[PDB]
């Protein structure tokens, strides 16, 4: 195989794996760092590690710092991959972000050709740049922010965004993207929001965040 120990879903796809599902990747190509991820092998060329999925409200996303650091949920259904995992993956090279949104027969997307998450000491600082798509550029507002949970507030408000909105995100004061919000909650700022597509009073039915090497698009 080209990559006996594929470090992301694009290497898995380059080995010949073409169907979406659970795959074992190996951080830094290291056999000892196995991580089971869901690969989206069909959207926009495939090769995508999914790290957030919302689709039915069964999982609770009002979780604490340790839980967002470690990941939670069923990776075949609603889940969060974990911030430690995201940092280790984005530290393996130059990665891009894709967000897929679906709601009552409508769809939209956003791609950011530069995406990285810092380590725990940086409180998982977000870098997200180079927008294209149809959802509207709602992540720009969050670029440069650290992550916040109700028990570790790093946002730019004197209040606690995560506590107030009962979610977690790279909050500022507070958000334009809230994809770890309260499922089906159309109250202002509470739901699964992508502001520049459907605003702050509409919770989106289906959302995925996913990443892959940015140069994979050029292959
Ligand atoms: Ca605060």
């Amino acid at each position: 195989l080209l990559y006996p120990f594929p470090k992301d879903c694009s290497q898995a796809m380059l080995n010949g794996d073409t169907t979406s599902g659970l795959y074992t990747i190996y951080l830094n190509g290291d056999k000892a760092e196995a991580l089971e991820v869901f690969c989206d092998m069909t959207s926009d060329g495939g090769g995508w590690i999914v790290f957030l999925r919302r689709k039915n409200g069964r999982e609770n996303f009002y979780q604490n710092w340790k839980a967002y650091a470690a990941g939670f949920g069923d990776r075949r259904e609603e889940f969060w991959l974990g911030l430690d995992n995201l940092n280790k993956i984005t530290a393996q090279g130059q990665y891009e972000l894709r967000v897929d949104l679906r709601d009552h027969g409508e769809t939209a997307f956003a791609v950011y050709d530069k995406f990285s998450v810092g380590d725990a000491k940086t409180r998982y600082k977000l870098k997200v740049e180079g927008y294209s798509g149809t959802a509207g550029d709602s992540m720009a507002y969050h670029n440069g922010r650290s992550f916040s949970t109700f028990d570790k507030d790093t946002d730019s408000a004197i209040t606690n965004c995560a506590l107030s909105h009962k979610g977690a995100f790279w909050y500022r004061n507070c958000h334009r993207v809230n994809l770890m919000g309260r499922y089906g909650d159309n109250n202002h700022h509470q739901g699964v929001n992508w502001f520049h597509w459907k605003g702050h009073e509409h919770s989106i039915q289906f959302a995925e965040m996913k990443l892959r090497p940015s140069n994979f698009r050029n292959l």
